[PDB]
């Protein structure tokens, strides 16, 4: 029968740090992880800024042996990875090798080292293709090299689901610990999607702001000015735990994994339905799966994503969802600040859910200066707003209609 | 507890066939798929074969319009998709829309995609990348688009666990059954990475067979002389449903899905270990799942991909996990046929696994000229043979150490 999930550890990349402290810190300062992208020639571009990853040190974490032949979406996913088992304080032995697995996802993948080995490929010809080109760029390889470097003998997979990867990952690696297919799983996800066919491809579907000239304001949830999303990398992994498998171990617990609901909206391959119809079907099987009155809920990480119909989507869904509750909780899109991680969107935004609980603060939703039509709930505009917070429910709606929520509450 | 899980519809699209009967009539002949590729210029390549689709006419599924917008390996997983749900019966209504979802997976993704938008890139700059370039290349949007055509809001998502995809997919979409999560799954997975960039990156790996003089011989599991594997494009589909709902309905089943298991090797990035320890807990995990003894298997349907050393440790796994029954219960590599479908070979093999079921007849492994040293299980060297079948396995071992195996029981 169904087991409980516990947080015990957590591990981020974020345009605002190269931890979870330092990315916390700036989330509760309102601080922008947004600037123009200095890691490759963008002038052709309608947008040439995004959140980068400052000053990643591979070598805290890797032989640069290794490093040369992995993208970067592998090397975030592995830091990230690293520093959530090691914040778990869990060992792997020969007794519990078999029962931890790993699920950490991605979007798009390796699509740095997938567009360098094409340009090789057409000016040169395939004996210029790298060896590693296949292991070092398929989105499974976080899964499969953090399996190889710790010696984690238990489910071993990855989800691409989009925008939603990171959502999915966490609730689905709860799944396996639920039902005893693993005690502990690795899951979350990563991106560097920042390549020329990256911001070129979601720039030719006009996706993105091109606020190019004041690039901290660029991403504005539910603001009347918003243009697009902003494109940002990095990873989030989080150690999931059967509870007395923790408790066993005397291990510290941030949270409870109490809900999980996916969706699909069935409407489109890029754009939201209106209503928020596929959103609050998700939100309300989340709730159930928690046992939960929606009236619990104190604080939602929103997808928010400052696009014009993703925004207002979400507003529709927590109203319908909420009904006057939707006016007592707080609802804030840190995406505000660390723009869209993509895949790795659902596994930082989960882990800032978890520090909501910890700290009891509403991150703010910066840049919020002039609300849109309808979107009159408590959006957290500017500033942190400490606050009560028992119940935070994380959402992701991505592509293809998928959507994700995780429920997390405090545990005693 | 736990619900039952029954296969109701089957989809497929193979070097053999552009559907599943076509393609088994050529499994059970022994006839080869592999030939050289055609439409592109592989002089540079050491490797100028594999196993395309041939003849596909996506327009008997979608508009012309539709399919300009969607990669090969999309417009496979739905061809497949639309042949499985066709094949079930199954009406789509109000009142059950939320419990049929999809779990359509890929290995590689959109390669073809990829290409063709990196020749407009670096040729002309970002403003030639196609508009549809993203959510026509993600791996999750055969789900979505499936979802959207046919008005699915069940579980929506992607597993992307390279050569091991559509054996996860079809496993934990029979998980989200058996667990209440949904009444009806679509499961499985498609590839097409027959492009300069999988000919040329696996090439650079060396993992392929180059006997290009003869490519109908040169996948040859378990013989002496086999030189790596073949690649293959295509797809496979099945409609998962709970008994109780297949049966109210009046579904004709093909057979049951009895077990899932899942590992890890951790062991290394593409080489599996010599004595298959990972494969053989995998194995055993599936037999456990399932409650049934290694001596109740009669047919294993091997990854069997070819390759020297995956090959020698899918032997010393079955000899592991089976024992003194090692030698009663059949083993074969339709890969010996289809060559490597990388994410959709689970998917296919599945497929393979049910129909051996329902026709009690074990597909050969053909080219199996000279077995080499310790395969001398009986791997139905070169002809079908007519036998008892009850209890069926599906093994797919792939890149990271990601193992999974499905166990399928007659259904009566
Ligand atoms: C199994 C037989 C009846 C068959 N032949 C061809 C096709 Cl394409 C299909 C299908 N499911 O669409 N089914
Ligand atoms: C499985 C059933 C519904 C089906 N689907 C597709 C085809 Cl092509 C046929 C047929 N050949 O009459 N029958
Ligand atoms: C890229 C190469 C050097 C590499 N890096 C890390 C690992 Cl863990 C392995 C492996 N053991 O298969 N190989």
């Amino acid at each position: 029968s169904r087991r409980r999930v516990v947080i015990t550890g957590m591990g981020m990349l974020s345009p605002l740090g190269l931890d979870v402290p330092s990315s916390w810190e700036g989330i509760l300062a309102g601080r922008s992880g947004i600037a123009p992208i200095e890691h490759m020639d963008l002038s052709a571009y309608s947008t040439r800024f995004g959140g980068s990853v400052k000053g990643f040190n591979v070598e805290e974490y890797l032989s640069a042996k290794e490093a040369r032949k992995l993208d970067l979406f592998i090397q975030y996913g592995l830091a990230a990875s690293f520093q959530a088992v090691r914040d778990s304080g869990l060992e792997v032995t020969d007794a519990n090798r078999e029962r931890i697995g790993v699920s950490m996802g991605s979007g798009i993948g390796g699509l740095t080292n997938i567009e360098n080995n094409c340009r090789s490929l057409f000016e040169q010809g395939p004996r210029r293709i790298s060896p590693f080109f296949v292991p070092g760029s398929i989105i499974n390889m976080v899964s499969g090299f953090l399996s190889i470097h710790l010696g984690l003998q238990g489910p071993n997979y990855a989800l691409t689901t989009a925008q939603t990867t990171g959502t999915h990952s966490i609730g689905m690696a709860a799944r396996n610990i639920a039902y005893g297919e693993a005690d502990v799983m690795v899951a979350g996800g990563s991106e560097m999607a920042a390549c020329g066919l990256g911001l070129g491809g979601f720039g030719a579907a006009r996706a993105l702001s091109t606020r190019n000239d004041e690039p901290t304001r660029a991403s504005r949830p539910w603001d009347r000015d918003r243009d697009g999303f902003v494109l940002s990398d990095g990873s989030g992994a989080l150690v999931l735990e059967e509870l007395e498998h923790a408790r066993a171990r005397g291990a510290r617990i941030y949270a409870e994994l109490v809900g999980f609901g996916m969706s699909g909206d069935a409407f489109h391959m890029t754009a939201p339905p209106e209503d928020g119809a596929g959103a609050a079907r998700c939100m309300k099987n989340a709730l159930r799966d928690a046992g939960l009155d929606p009236r619990q809920v104190d604080y939602i990480n929103a997808h928010g994503t400052s696009t014009p119909a993703g925004d207002i989507a979400e507003i529709a869904a927590v109203k319908s969802v909420f009904g006057e509750h939707a006016h007592a909780l707080s609802m804030s899109s840190t995406k505000s600040m660390t723009g869209h991680l993509l895949g790795a969107a659902g596994a930082v935004e989960a882990i800032f859910s978890v520090l909501a609980l910890r700290d009891q603060v509403a991150p703010p939703t910066i840049n919020l200066d002039n609300p849109d039509e309808g979107c009159d709930l408590d959006l957290v505009a500017h500033e942190a707003k400490p606050r009560k917070i028992d119940v935070a429910l994380s959402n992701s709606f991505g592509f293809g209609g998928t959507n994700g929520t995780l429920v997390f509450r405090r545990f005693a």
